[PDB]
């Protein structure tokens, strides 16, 4: 019995959260009720097959039995349509069919907090339903949010009503640390959704060089193989996670958590806050955890990869790992590049063997690839520094504004309001990163617009409208920065006429949150941009201002 393996591993209060985010991730327009219903169905399940581990089915893979629970409430077709189709299909293809509808973007109303009274009630009355319905709020929205980090999320969610509630002033309590809570469980979202789909449409095999760039980074000090050891683990880990093979994630993340604390001391000299903590806030800890210092002693590169004469066998008989090896080596001293840079360098070394061990004068035609780099360092460090400059002169609003109009141009097709999120989101990479001094920009910047470019991807893959996106979301996962960096202007979009209707005014405007304001104002820009591609930076300051100016006088007259 899969499940009575599980159930020990977690105990009833973990194994029952995780089952509640399953399904929640997989049957998202489910309400909340039937799926607790099914959730004490299955857990209780679980308990007779903990005495008798051959009663009715316990000899099910977890697939097989949660599988049964969903397609007794999605065969409701008039509910949720093509869920149906899927439940008509068998083992294992049940499996992938739901995965395929999971919904990066689900049709739901935005969550609105009462006053914190109701909250506080609700919360002391029953503890357990309160936070369950955080657990299955947050998951439907997120149907690829990390399970086991989503666990740690629910106790600091928790803790926080544990100590507001009881405190003096409850709303100026609370309210401040829930904030902290919806953008960190955002950003946790997005870098998580990122690897999945590396994992689901490039392969184990680039999420695992970009696990040895990563590591090796934070783990300079470790050993290579020991360093491959903790990628092939963590590629499981995110293979199940993603897979939806929730709970054997969360137990493979434990052991992986376990195994890093007891060898603590050949990894990293900075784990020591992590290991001495609960399981959760440790797993937690370990994967924020900052680079360890660099190994004092390190040899140059080009020795053993550029000016040794054995590169080409070495090459040949194993290039995964030699390539890995290269990679570890570059990263564990480069804690200042980031990692789409080392992966990108990775990549034209191994280019540069192919072509150069087919010659038969290798040393002298591969003896320049350093070389080959330069362009390659120096073309994330303008653009950073270029946008950098332009975000300490004009702040977040108008920085989001002028990359706003940078986008919009680029790919027009685009619905205005992925465009304008995906903006806004660019625009907050400037507000994380540029503060940092050169030697931490890279990293920052560069990953961090990885992960919103990945959203961008994949929400325009459910209705793609831009063979340019397309283009640049499927070419290669780590030029995809480059690739949007370097359009300019679709020069082959007609443009768009007026539509009152595309844009409504109603009068609740002057009512909304003042971030309300700006989102309006922002959707109203790209709009514009949309009817006048070729409108300039000049006259786009006009028709923004005026209009910032009408809703100013219309709101006060
Ligand atoms: O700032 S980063 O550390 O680069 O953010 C991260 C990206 N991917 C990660 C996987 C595990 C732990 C931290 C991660
Ligand atoms: O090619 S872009 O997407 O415009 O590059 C960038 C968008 N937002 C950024 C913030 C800091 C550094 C570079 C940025």
């Amino acid at each position: 019995s899969e499940v009575a393996h599980r159930f020990k591993d977690l105990g009833e209060e973990n194994f029952k959260a995780l089952v509640l985010i399953a399904f929640a991730q997989y049957l998202q327009q489910c309400p909340f009720e039937d799926h607790v219903k099914l959730v004490n169905e299955v857990t209780e399940f679980a308990k007779t097959c903990v005495a008798d581990e051959s009663a009715e089915n316990c000899d099910k893979s977890l697939h097989t039995l949660f599988g049964d629970k969903l397609c007794t409430v999605a065969t409701l077709r008039e509910t949720y349509g093509e869920m149906a189709d899927c439940c008509a299909k068998q083992e294992p293809e049940r499996n992938e069919c739901f995965l395929q509808h999971k919904d990066d973007n689900p049709n739901l109303p935005r969550l609105v907090r009462p006053e914190v009274d109701v909250m506080c009630t609700a919360f002391h009355d029953n503890e357990e339903t309160f936070l369950k319905k955080y657990l299955y709020e947050i998951a439907r929205r997120h149907p690829y949010f990390y399970a086991p980090e989503l666990l740690f999320f629910a106790k600091r969610y928790k803790a926080a009503f544990t100590e507001c509630c009881q405190a003096a002033d409850k709303a100026a309590c609370l309210l401040p640390k829930l904030d902290e809570l919806r953008d960190e469980g955002k950003a946790s979202s997005a870098k998580q959704r990122l690897k999945c789909a590396s994992l689901q449409k490039f392969g184990e095999r680039a999420f695992k060089a970009w696990a040895v760039a990563r590591l090796s980074q934070r783990f300079p000090k470790a050993e290579f193989a020991e360093v491959s050891k903790l990628v092939t683990d963590l590629t499981k880990v995110h293979t199940e996670c993603c897979h939806g093979d929730l709970l054997e994630c969360a137990d493979d993340r434990a052991d992986l958590a376990k195994y890093i604390c007891e060898n603590q001391d050949s990894i990293s000299s900075k784990l020591k806050e992590c290991c001495e903590k609960p399981l959760l806030e440790k797993s937690h800890c370990i994967a924020e955890v900052e680079n360890d210092e660099m190994p004092a002693d390190l040899p140059s590169l080009a020795a053993d990869f550029v000016e040794s004469k054995d590169v080409c066998k070495n090459y040949a008989e194993a290039k995964d790992v030699f390539l890995g090896m290269f990679l570890y080596e570059y990263a564990r001293r480069h804690p200042d590049y980031s990692v789409v840079l080392l992966l990108r360098l990775a990549k034209t070394y191994e280019t540069t063997l192919e072509k150069c061990c087919a010659a038969a004068d290798p040393h002298e035609c591969y003896a320049k690839v350093f070389d080959e780099f330069k362009p390659l360092v120096e073309e994330p460090q303008n653009l950073i520094k270029q946008n950098c400059e332009l975000f300490e002169q004009l702040g977040e609003y108008k920085f989001q504004n002028a990359l706003l109009v940078r986008y919009t141009k680029k790919v027009p097709q685009v619905s205005t309001p992925t465009l304008v999120e995906v903006s806004r989101n660019l625009g907050k990479v400037g507000s994380k990163c540029c503060k940092h001094p050169e030697a931490k920009r890279m990293p920052c910047a560069e990953d961090y617009l990885s992960v919103v470019l990945n959203q961008l991807c994949v929400l325009h893959e459910k209705t793609p409208v831009s063979d340019r996106v397309t283009k640049c979301c499927t070419e290669s996962l780590v030029n995809r920065r480059p690739c949007f960096s370097a359009l300019e202007v679709d020069e082959t979009y007609v443009p768009k006429e007026f539509n009152a209707e595309t844009f409504t005014f109603h009068a609740d405007i002057c009512t909304l949150s003042e971030k309300e304001r700006q989102i309006k104002k922002q959707t109203a820009l790209v709009e514009l941009v949309k009817h006048k591609p070729k409108a300039t930076k000049e006259q786009l300051k006009a028709v923004m201002d005026d209009f910032a100016a009408f809703v100013e006088k219309c709101c006060k007259a």
